[PDB]
């Protein structure tokens, strides 16, 4: 149908369709009179994958040969979402399987929405992950992305008289057509002991052994046949372990526990015994991994020539003790020798500033559980503040502060610390979230190593977020300036020609209202939601936390409230008001603010005199599969993050990409996205960093906001009085507190700046044509955002290794 | 090679070999330089399974148009063994395979050893069950097996310093090519909660909720192009159980213990709560299942026209109850009918009278776990007293023999009594088996209802226990009377007629000799262990129990070895003594036979005066693929379970097919055997029934024995003092003291007769002639050790269903 999607070759679709109903035979044993839904994915699913093998085993076979630098991905999540259509896109295949299986009397769409997504991420840090490895494996990059097979990813969210509910996500159920197991390559891990120093030095005995077992999941490049891998790790007891009889294995769940479940919390620490366990299994197997390797090329020092190994924050940073262990204790180097292949081994990447969100575990739990890491974290240390000593002398506050180890009621290992001693590059990912690291929280350790700080700005995959999910915009683009933008994102701003040309103004106007009709009806089908069409979509999608000021989205949604029931009759731009997104379970003020958007919709979604004027929606079970569906339909992208506190953000650049115009103050990458665009195409509002730090001098008082505001006033009175909670008062008297006297986030800073932009976004909205033509010019400067341009940086910046868009044969 | 093997045609030759490549290619991801064996075998596996899939289909398919009346088997035991070469096998491809493998350079015999064992079951019982699987398919039965998929089966036996070691047996670890899953069958079954009475009857409430979840198994017939199921359930918890969070999802492992693993006794109960999970759970997803498709054809009526209900043993009995339940509570049938119903269609196999071996479920444990099953068997119980207070008035002691519920210290439900009632038919598994049970056990139940006692002497499959296990004996048969017996073992009769043919005699003798050799080597290979193959391989295999008298064994064996040292220049047949079998975990007394017959072993191996006269092995870890090898071995054959105490036994019938004379007593099935074969062509020895009978009543006393038999006194002072356990002299004085003071099997009062009929058996063994011509007369009379057989009897007499030999097409 549309030219992006490839060709649909004669010889290509009969082959398709045979190629289908050999698999609904042999595969899921049906036939078309008792094959559900279900079965039609899946013989889809391994119809797709059949294409991916050969190219899967010449791609490995080829890093075999030239023996390239290889890059190890090592995280905690990867948040990939649904892979079908990914992979039909890669490898040109969409039109061919939409005419093959629409001759089968069956429609692709349908069949796309049966798969689960690969929900094994939060949030941002997991979704970087996910859209770096598209871009190394269309970059041509050695790469591999390391982390764990959870059996539960993140909670399927259900909204229950307004509150967040859990449920399992038990995405394994009905089996994984993208993964393969290779037991061959199960490998031991070592957890608790006890360290033993014999005249050949340190041994770690008495441990107790978990196995790893990998599962490799291909990750293909685009339209390049490369299909690099991603291998995640189950846990999987020992035959002998606890081996009354009965007890014994069915305590084998506590060993296979480590990879049961991932924790829930976006930007939060937890020092819970089973996240570390979960650390280390990830560390130690894939450092196996990678020796064996390597030796399958006694050499160390070419090990760094060979290796890169990025940290993706600090959930992985046992890497840095664990090599250290592996080098010095087994492979017998020196202390010297080991730490100079380390250094040049390791890159760290920071994803936060947040105090609470920071790895300090207890030193009681590392002694008990990795006794060996212990010891070598402190000899880390010592020879660490050794140099700072040297560098800084007589300064001894300094040597506290940049300690491995803090001192206090318990001691504890900063983590972050630990990854900046034993990394030579160490980086944030948006320019100012890198500026504050080498000004504020790593200032210390910028001023004696200055060289190893770098920026290296966040980006999406152009594939999944423009290609696969909005494909009329894709097309109508492709139209015009052609193809290479996908693997070329730059190439966009050749759309800057465009802005005055009418034909162009009234397609991208179209693919959005076209968008917006598809969504509006996505909502009644699955959710009986009225919506109407001709609305501003107003989007806030994302993790539910205060820095992100959901609640900020929420008093101005109520001030709109209120000025209509003041002068009912006067003409506003209807808004549909969508916020999405989890709460962490045990995070109590984001279930709160839930329930807040919930009883507000409540309240205006059935005032009589609003009518369809406004609708204040809350996006259920916010994930990958429902962005792809959201974010094309938005207009306006609330990026409203308190000054400072979003690293860098990335659901920003999705929404840019996608013909929204943003609204958002200046933080993360935000900043670098008025920049391209310019800033008379955004809705920049609020405190900059300098004024929210000039405000924390002074200190905050939410009150004088209070008394000199209104409108903010009616709102607080309304909130407390139980406006939005009749038959339960006091039910937001927290948040009323919070707001009023323990506001870490300076809500009401921002909120007389907010609304006025807000006016100003609804004025544009009036005018079409010009509303366009300000969408025309942010899509044709979002083409730094690309992924491939922050892996091309990666790469060349910190791993050593050149890109290449040069296709292997097929 | 071999005929019975099949053709191998250059068409199939050329698609199994193009079909393996492609599945090493598609299906395991690795080309000829990576492949591992073990991927090797995989790739056939699925190759050969490719095959099943289109008369999978095409046989339940058929089911559904024909609507024949349905055989469902519950068992929580089915030992399968393994699946790769019955498959092919019963498809005729064996020669085909081993061409197409021979081609691409392989040894399918070494791919077949990568295979593990479907351990689902124990022995006797379980393999039984599987035996009758591929009886029904070859007889054309609509039958399906239901049972539990364990996560682990039987145990591994490890023998570490002559002691039983277990490890799990994690046979799933790779997958499972014969199973596929069918989570669209996903089925609820309850537990707990309580039972409330409204005006329209009893509703079971507040009840916890597991789901079952069934996996499908193949199971062909005999080159008849059948295909049925054996539908084994899996547990899952829902996904919002106990749904702080991240406990919530690891407590999941609760509910899903109750298919995590095969309680390994052997004719023994344990009143175990999670036991009885797994009782109900496989009743209740099962029965849901059964009505299903019954309905898929209101009225109950025809209900038994449609279906029949066999229990193995008394694990399933709450079947009866649930059943009752299902009807009463949910269809809304009067008692009455809903009685008849169940009556009618169910019917229960007894395997054991050993009295610690009965299932006799205390209340309370029903109360708490099942509260409306034990209310529907407190009414069977009154309603079934009721008849008997009727047919024999006055007769109080008989009410309380008979009754469902036992009194005591703790009450008790008796199972066996529980079925007997609610079943149309009751049978025993061997003549001599199902007589005790009218004249002792269930005497009152055979003199209220003498019409439901049956016999159904077992059987066992000659397509795994002849042309797949000695393909060498199969075909000298085949050369002489045809094909045909394969599926008609009567037809073995036909072989009387060449038992003085001299190339005949030969030939049996050369397959027996080239067996032994293959054994031998594979014990050298696996297990560095010499022996002697033209001694006589006398074998004892079965599991460790007292009542099986391995320590019977074991007292000639001494007695063998203290007359060589005796006499040490005199000449002796040479035996190699091969006991093995394992011990349940809990059985400290079968233990402690395992340790005395590793202990032999280590005296008389080494033992220079004995030479390779005398040799004593341990098979460690005895299983399906291990009888598989040593059975065609065996030239002895010991079944010498005391008179009364063996139901029936199936490894004698596997043995006598297989070309090894029986030593035994008159018990089980050893009684039909010698009277098919000929008292003269068996080795029969020890008490019969009666003269256990008259021994109990006038009290065994074992020192009698001891006091009369000087080489007994010999044996029982040599382990007394420490002979053969020299470091730790007192180590089998439990031994001693229960063959002395409390030994409920009779050991010695059948020593004198075992040892000199042990002596007819060496002085046989020394004319080739006459002992091989004696095995023609006990192969050609093995035919009515078929489980087509027992089936046929079955299907008649029981399920009132015809079989059928004839083929669905191809
Ligand atoms: O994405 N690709 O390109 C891909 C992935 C896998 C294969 C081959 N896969 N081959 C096997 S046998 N896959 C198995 O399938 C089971 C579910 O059916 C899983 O539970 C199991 O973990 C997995 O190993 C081939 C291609
Ligand atoms: O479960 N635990 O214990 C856990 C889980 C996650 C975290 C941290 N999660 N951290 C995230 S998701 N960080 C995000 O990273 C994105 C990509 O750079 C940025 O765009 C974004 O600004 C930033 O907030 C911390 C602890
Ligand atoms: O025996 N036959 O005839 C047979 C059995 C199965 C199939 C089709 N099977 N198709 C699938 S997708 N099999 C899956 O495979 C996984 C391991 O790879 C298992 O873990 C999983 O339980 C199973 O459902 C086809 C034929
Ligand atoms: O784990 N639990 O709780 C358990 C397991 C098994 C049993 C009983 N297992 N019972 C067996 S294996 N019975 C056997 O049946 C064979 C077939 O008829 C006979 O040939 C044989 O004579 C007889 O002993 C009892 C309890």
């Amino acid at each position: 149908q549309i030219s992006v999607r490839g060709l649909a070759g004669v010889e290509n679709v009969t082959e398709l369709k045979k190629n289908f109903n050999r698999h609904l035979h042999f595969t899921l044993v049906k036939d078309r009179n008792v094959a559900t839904p279900r079965d039609y994915y899946f013989a889809l699913a391994h119809t797709v994958r059949d294409h991916l093998v050969g190219r899967w085993i010449r791609t490995q076979q080829h890093y075999y040969e030239k023996d390239p630098k290889r890059i190890y991905y090592l995280s905690l999540e990867f948040y990939m979402g649904r892979t079908l259509q990914n992979t039909m896109v890669n490898l040109a295949l969409e039109n061919a399987c939409d005419e093959a299986t629409y001759q089968l009397g069956l429609d692709m769409e349908e069949l796309e929405e049966i798969e689960e997504d690969a929900g094994l991420g939060n949030g941002g840090l997991g979704r970087l992950a996910a859209c770096f490895l598209d871009s190394m494996a269309t970059l041509g990059l050695a790469a591999y992305g390391y982390g764990i097979r959870y059996e539960f990813g993140i909670f399927n969210q259900k909204i229950c008289g307004g509150w967040q509910m859990e449920e399992a996500d038990d995405w394994l159920r009905y089996g994984n057509p993208w993964e393969k197991a290779r037991p061959e390559f199960t490998l031991p891990v070592h957890f608790y002991g006890r360290v033993e120093h014999t005249s050949q030095g340190a041994k770690w005995v008495d441990t107790q052994v978990v196995l790893a077992m990998p599962y490799d999941t291909p990750v293909p490049g685009y339209r390049n046949n490369v299909v690099n891998t991603m291998r995640l790790w189950s846990a999987k007891a020992p035959n002998d372990f606890n081996l009354g009889y009965i007890q014994a294995v069915l305590d084998r769940n506590l060993a296979e526990n480590i990879s049961r479940v991932l924790y829930p919390n976006d930007n939060f620490f937890e020092g819970k015994e089973l996240r570390l366990k979960q650390e280390y299994f990830v560390v130690a197997a894939t450092l196996q991994d990678i020796i064996r390797r390597f030796k399958s090329s006694t050499n160390f020092d070419a090990f760094p020539d060979k290796v890169a190994i990025q940290l993706n924050d600090t959930h992985p940073s046992l890497a840095i003790p664990e090599l250290m262990r592996v080098l010095v204790d087994l492979e017998r180097l020196d202390w010297d020798k080991a730490w100079e292949v380390t250094v040049k081994t390791c890159a760290y990447t920071n994803h936060t500033v947040l105090p609470e969100a920071l790895e300090r575990w207890p030193v009681h739990l590392l002694e008990t559980l990795l006794p060996r890491h212990l010891q070598i974290i402190y000899e880390i240390n010592q020879r660490f503040l050794n140099r700072v000593a040297a560098a800084f002398p007589g300064d001894v506050d300094r040597l506290r502060r940049m300690s491995l180890v803090e001192e206090g009621a318990v001691k504890r290992i900063n983590m972050a610390h630990l990854c900046i001693a034993g990394s030579h590059a160490v980086n944030g990912v948006a320019r100012i979230h890198s500026e504050i690291l080498k000004k504020t929280i790593f200032k210390d350790f910028y001023e004696l190593e200055p060289h190893k700080f770098q920026n290296k700005t966040n980006g999406i995959t152009p594939r999944r977020w423009l290609v696969l999910c909005n494909p009329g915009l894709a097309e109508i683009i492709a139209e015009r300036i052609g193809e290479e933008y996908i693997s070329d994102l730059d190439q966009l701003r050749k759309l800057l020609s465009y802005v005055d040309d009418e034909a162009f103004i009234r397609d991208v106007a179209k693919v959005k209202q076209e968008n917006k009709l598809k969504f509006a009806a996505y909502l009644e089908r699955e959710y009986k939601v009225h919506i109407n069409p001709n609305s501003l979509f107003d989007v806030q999608v994302k993790r539910i936390h205060e820095y992100k000021r959901q609640l900020l989205n929420c008093l101005h949604v109520i001030t709109l409230y209120n000025r209509i029931k003041k002068e009912p009759n006067k003409f506003v731009v209807p808004r549909t008001v969508m916020i999405g997104g989890k709460a962490a379970p045990g995070y109590h003020m984001a279930k709160m603010i839930i329930k807040l958007i919930t009883a507000i919709g409540d309240v205006v979604n059935h005032d009589p005199v609003v009518g369809d004027r406004l609708r204040v929606i809350f996006l259920e079970n916010y994930r990958v599969s429902l962005a792809e569906k959201v974010i094309p339909a938005a207009d306006l992208s609330e990026q409203i993050s308190t000054a400072g506190t979003e690293a860098s953000g990335t659901g920003n650049m999705k929404f840019m990409l996608n013909g929204a115009l943003t609204i958002g103050t200046m933080d993360g990458a935000n900043v670098e996205m008025a920049e391209e665009a310019g800033e008379e195409n955004f809705f920049i509002f609020g405190m900059r960093v300098e004024d929210v730090d000039r405000l924390d001098q002074r200190g905050y008082n939410a009150q004088e906001y209070y008394d000199r505001i209104p409108e903010l006033r009616q709102i607080i009175e309304q909130l407390s009085s139980g406006f939005f909670s009749p038959k339960q008062p006091d039910l937001f008297k927290d948040i009323v507190n919070m707001l009023m006297h323990h506001d870490r986030f300076k809500v009401f800073a921002d909120y007389e700046e907010y609304v006025k932009c807000q006016e100003r976004v609804s004025a544009l909205y009036k005018n079409p044509r010009e509303w366009t033509r300000m969408v025309i010019r942010n899509i044709a400067t979002s083409g730094k955002f690309s992924s491939d341009r922050t892996i091309a940086q990666y790469a060349r910046e910190i791993w050593g290794v050149e890109p290449s868009r040069q296709r292997l044969p097929a």
